[PDB]
């Protein structure tokens, strides 16, 4: 059954949820007809549904048009990972490198040469709509987190064949970029209408909460998907329980217990960080703490639902 | 000898040069003693020299400390390419990916790194000094060009084994990122104290001049480096003449002749774009045209310095 972490004491339910869940689901299905990103229909249906209801917990104060824009970005990102960045890595990472490079050319701007994948064209439009709605610095921070995510996905694919060759400390540093937490946070500043200055971003209070939330998000995703992705046949996954297992021996069950303990300690650090930051005088710091609270609540929720 | 392009009609000499070449050369050699990034000593000497004197043509009006910071970044970048990239890495592209990923983490922010490679710690210092020198948008555009170059280097490492599997249209789009022009241009906006708005950056005149200049820089470098990288005992390099040679058959000389024509046409395009943008306009557009003019001059000067 494998032990899971308990966030009742750190992020208890109920989780606030915006009203736009159902409309987002249907406007998302409209958008997908024009650009087919998922190969199956039930893949499409289940992803659109969880993205929409998940999107509603991530930004409950939302804005129907805004939440749909975020949901489209998060779904584009999730679809690209599932399509060009999974499997056991037979045939290697070069195909994903080629796809990531096409997307770099879009992020760099200027209309690159056309690609037979639909992912560059949708990204181009998503960036354009975010560019308008965002300040300019907020836009490039969003575009930077996408650049880092693509490099981290490329890193993962060069190690999926041999997950035991990866240092735990390196995985801990890289995983925030493949769980998409920085893009969600950057899109959050845009849609929620706040923005930190570079001196606020350097505050230990901000950095430490961001680190704690990024750890929580990647690790709970690792644990929630581990039994799923091993019974898939090929191999131990490149995820937290695998690397703990290699580090300490013992059983996979023992690796899950310390990982569950790690998450609950990390959830406790996030909660103290949210409290410490919500007592900030500036509205931008207190808005950031509250935004990161909901983003986290929604990562926890996706493990349930 | 192989046919090479002639830019007399578009970028004639003399190329203006700042006063700081020799100071920058000495300051670079001291800095490299503190952090050894190049494996050889004669390699170090030749690279420091062209990097320092070239920087004086790239930004002839920069002061010495700005100039050394740029030269340090360009040398850091060139050294990283020589060590880990362009086929030179044992362990394949996965090793380069591991190194590029460490550098992505410095770019994403985050504290001074404790890494076995010396490149992350130097980038951390260089980015900080650029950060203090620049507005926030200009800093993140510099950091973005570095991120894009890293992905492009990884792409290159997955195609060196079979350069003819690369479509020309793809190579032409990718090569600007491995010749570093976007990082030099972004460093130029900071050091020269100008900044385009994002609507100015979408200007057809801006886009077309930047494209012409980026093509010129990668292609001129491909021709100057082909014979070197032909004699290192692997295949043909992943470069413009190789792809033309495969595209049209014939001999490498015929491919060089076709590349030279492409460069001179691109230089004529660049010169018209600089002339067009030079007309009054917002101060940021005309400063950009002048900055790209000098950047182009130093790429051409680089080949002569031989």
């Amino acid at each position: 059954m494998l032990p899971l972490p308990d966030f009742t004491a750190t992020f208890p339910e109920p989780f606030p949820a915006g009203p736009h869940s159902e409309r987002t689901e249907h406007r998302l299905l409209d958008w997908l007809e024009e650009h087919p990103l998922l190969p199956s229909a039930k893949a499409k249906a289940v992803l659109v549904n969880i993205t929409s209801h998940g999107a509603s917990r991530t930004f409950p104060t939302a804005d129907a048009d805004d939440l749909l824009l975020f949901a489209e970005l998060l779904l584009w990102l999730t679809a690209f990972d599932d399509v060009h960045a999974e499997g056991n890595g037979v045939g290697g990472p070069a195909a994903l490198v080629d796809r990531a490079s096409e997307l770099m050319l879009v992020l760099a701007g200027g209309n690159p040469p056309r690609a037979m994948s639909p992912f560059p064209a949708v990204l181009h439009d998503l960036l354009a709509r975010f560019r308008a709605r965002a300040s300019a610095a907020a836009y490039h921070r969003l575009a930077a987190s996408l650049r880092d995510t693509l490099m981290a996905l490329v890193w993962e694919a060069h190690h999926v064949a041999k997950p035991e060759g990866v240092a735990l400390a390196t995985y801990l540093a890289m995983r925030p970029h493949t769980v998409f937490i920085k893009t969600i946070t950057a899109a959050g500043e845009i849609l929620l209408g706040y923005e930190l200055t570079d001196t606020q971003r350097a505050l230990a209070a901000v950095r430490n909460l961001e680190t704690a939330v990024a750890n929580l998000a990647g690790w709970i995703n690792d644990l929630a998907s581990y039994e799923r992705e091993m019974q898939r046949g090929r191999g131990q996954p490149l995820s937290l329980p695998t690397l703990l297992h290699a580090r300490h021996g013992g059983t996979i069950e023992e690796a899950f217990t310390r990982a569950s303990s790690m998450c609950e300690n990390e959830a406790a650090v996030a909660r103290r960080g949210i409290t410490h930051l919500a007592h900030a005088s500036p509205n931008a710091l207190t808005a950031h703490a509250r935004a990161l609270e909901d983003i986290t609540r929604s990562f926890i929720w996706h493990t349930s639902h």
